[PDB]
């Protein structure tokens, strides 16, 4: 029953807009609009390839907040390297198990200095060779 | 290199400041200072202490801007949900395949009402069994 699909849809639509790193209100709600109408006007196809703006990888609208969320992992990754670097300085030769990590994570970061990320890895083993200093 | 250590942090601050995820909290801009204040000083071991509200999962910070990523998503798989089933209302009928797929993805979901994401799994299927009907 076509009538039972748009009570679906306006709910989603309902916590659609309540997501704000899904849009602006500005395309958002005119394709949830457009949808609405073209569901209540019985063509489903069209409505299908309506939402569909809302959902692709391809769209305009999914870059923006997967940037968003790209820049916010790449920063928390920096700060990580800085923060494992001062507490490496407030120990005050060491191991060279320590100082071959730090020497990746810089070699691996002039290699990806476009996308940080790659180099998560190389971040994790120096701050686990920070660790275990502390340690002993 | 603790003189280096306040450059880098200073770069990345800046950079923390345009993440508007990681930048939208009252409170970051008195960490960012009070940990650059630190590291002038060449109290690195609290320099590090502060850090932590940045890079920390239980930090309120980092609560904040995952939950946002998570809504994004859980409306997302929402809205293909939707779609998979005007698709599949689209097309005027059901083989045994689609329906199991339909009838999961809304157990599911009811189920999993805090966490739709942990049906994504029963999404595919359900998007994966309007794929097949389409082509045949």
């Amino acid at each position: 029953t076509r009538a039972e699909l748009i009570d679906r849809f306006r709910r989603v639509a309902n916590e659609v807009r309540k997501a704000s790193l899904l849009g602006s209100g500005d395309d958002v709600e005119s394709i949830l609009a457009r949808t609405q109408a073209f569901l209540e006007e019985g063509d489903l196809d069209n409505a299908a390839r309506e939402m569909n703006a809302l959902t692709g990888w391809s769209k305009t609208l999914s870059r923006d907040w997967l940037a968003e969320v790209r820049k916010v992992l790449e920063v928390r990754q920096a700060l990580e390297v800085i923060q494992a670097e001062a507490r490496l300085q407030s120990l005050r030769p060491l191991p060279e198990s320590v100082e071959k990590a730090r020497s990746e994570v810089v070699r691996c970061l002039r290699e990806h200095d476009r996308r940080p990320l790659n180099c998560w890895q190389e971040v994790e083993a120096f701050k686990e060779e920070v660790r275990k200093l502390e340690k002993g």
